[PDB]
RNA sequence: GGCUGGACUCGUACUUCGGUACUGGAGAAACAGCC
């Protein structure tokens, strides 16, 4: 799925926000 | 959270109008795994 991306990009630009 | 993604509900695109697809969009680094 999608989520995948929201959970691995997410884990390494949320580093960013 | 030290790491991954399997749903949701959305926004936005599409599309058979169901439903899926975009985390170069969130709630929410929530929950699952290991917890």
């Amino acid at each position: 799925t999608r989520q995948a991306r929201r959970n691995r990009r997410r884990r390494w630009r949320e580093r960013q926000r």
